[PDB]
């Protein structure tokens, strides 16, 4: 797609989320860059309201899939680059095992050469002492495949996946993620045979930054469509 061509160098990103977990009214921003050619993100984001209410590696999934890597074999599934530049809506269900739910929405489309990810966020029904209100949550992240299927009706995508938060007794908090995304423009978009999004993702923090904050370097790559090319050796 054309959209594909916005992908091809290091493009700055922009991301603004708006939340409020059972009333606990919060603010993200973060800054960084994606180059699409390397699945790479790095980014920095802050909390701008004061301390967070939930812990980081909770909003990693919520804070551009666009900057996935597609092998050339599987470009014509890219659903992502090919809504840009108008962009699309992305919504997802996020279900805590045994507490609360994130519902978001978010727009991600290009700002001029920027690309911004705005999103809101609602957390309804967490428990005052659960994993994420009580801050149990260890500051790290598992690597996770994201499975992609179209929604040819909404001309579009869904997406389902795991993800494992590590607690700091050493089990495991699931949070069950479902995904939809539609274009905002009316120009043809990619629609994928199913494959997956595999993730890598590395939280850290800025030694100079006293704010509450969380620095993210991800990797992104798409897998699971079978191709011939090995015949070619
Ligand atoms: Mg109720």
């Amino acid at each position: 797609s054309k959209g594909e061509e916005l992908f091809t160098g290091v493009v700055p990103i922009l991301v603004e989320l708006d939340g409020d977990v059972n009333g606990h009214k919060f603010s993200v921003s973060g800054e960084g860059e994606g180059d699409a050619t390397y699945g790479k993100l790095t980014l920095k984001f802050i909390c701008t309201t004061g301390k967070l209410p939930v812990p980081w590696p909770t909003l990693v999934t919520t804070l551009v899939q666009c900057f996935s890597r597609y092998p050339d074999h599987m470009k014509q599934h890219d659903f992502f680059k090919s809504a840009m530049p108008e962009g699309y809506v992305q919504e997802r269900t996020i279900s805590f095992k045994d507490d609360g739910n994130y519902k978001t929405r978010a727009e991600v489309k290009f700002e001029g050469d920027t690309l911004v990810n705005r999103i809101e966020l609602k957390g309804i029904d967490f428990k005052e002492d659960g994993n994420i209100l009580g801050h149990k949550l260890e500051y790290n992240y598992n690597s996770h495949n994201v499975y992609i299927t179209a929604d040819k009706q909404k001309n579009g995508i869904k997406a389902n996946f795991k993800i494992r938060h590590n607690i700091e007794d050493g089990s495991v908090q699931l949070a069950d993620h479902y995904q939809q995304n539609t274009p905002i423009g009316d120009g043809p978009v990619l629609l994928p045979d199913n494959h997956y999004l595999s993730t890598q993702s590395a939280l850290s923090k800025d030694p100079n930054e006293k704010r509450d904050h969380m620095v993210l370097l991800e990797f992104v790559t798409a897998a699971g469509i079978t191709h011939g090319m090995d015949e070619l050796y």
